């Protein structure tokens, strides 16, 4: 676990907002888990919804302060998570997931390639695959960090960002597989 960190970072109750979710995503009834469907649902235009990225956001954003949440990634072979700005482009095709486009994310491809989605990408070497990922956000200092949340081991912290928009938790899954992404409860 972590020591002085909790105290400094307020644990956030993150629930997924199905109005943002791409039509290919399946948000659970309790709004804690997201899975990918075999085929898109048929959903009318909604400014909130991601039409290109296979993305869903948390319901609430952050404009100030320090916050922590944990995401259970389990054995899923592909996922990316972090935060993004309120004002990202939700409609346009082929927008790269990068800080410059409003995303601060990391995760896994093909079960074994961990990356921080900087531009260019930063390749990460994990001594053990994490199953739960702790995300620490400090809005004012412009820091977002990722940890293995079960042993508390630091993985990666982005270069400083000066955030000038509200930030959402963001979750991306590209592939169809058995294990969902799940937001862990608070205490």
């Amino acid at each position: 676990y972590h020591e002085w960190k909790m105290a400094l970072f307020k644990p956030a109750d993150v629930i997924l907002d199905p109005d943002t979710a791409n039509a290919i995503l399946l948000v659970s009834e309790d709004q804690r888990s997201v899975q990918r469907a075999e085929e898109p649902r048929d959903l009318p235009d909604n400014p909130e919804r991601f039409e290109w990225h296979y993305c869903v956001l948390g319901c609430e954003n952050f404009t100030s302060g320090r916050h922590y949440w944990e995401v259970e990634v389990g054995d899923r072979k592909e996922w990316h998570i972090g935060v993004c700005s309120k004002n990202v482009e939700r409609k346009k095709g082929w927008v790269k997931m990068t800080p410059e486009n409003g995303y601060w994310t990391m995760g896994l491809t093909d079960g074994n390639k961990y990356r921080a989605l900087t531009e260019p990408r930063t390749n990460l070497k994990l001594p053990e695959p994490p199953r739960k990922v702790g995300i620490f956000l400090d809005y004012e200092t412009g820091e977002i960090s990722f940890y293995n949340a079960t042993d508390g081991s630091h993985i990666y912290t982005f270069p400083h960002a000066s955030f000038s928009e509200p930030l959402y938790p963001v979750f991306r899954i590209l592939t169809l597989e058995p294990t969902a992404l799940t937001i862990c409860p608070i205490p």
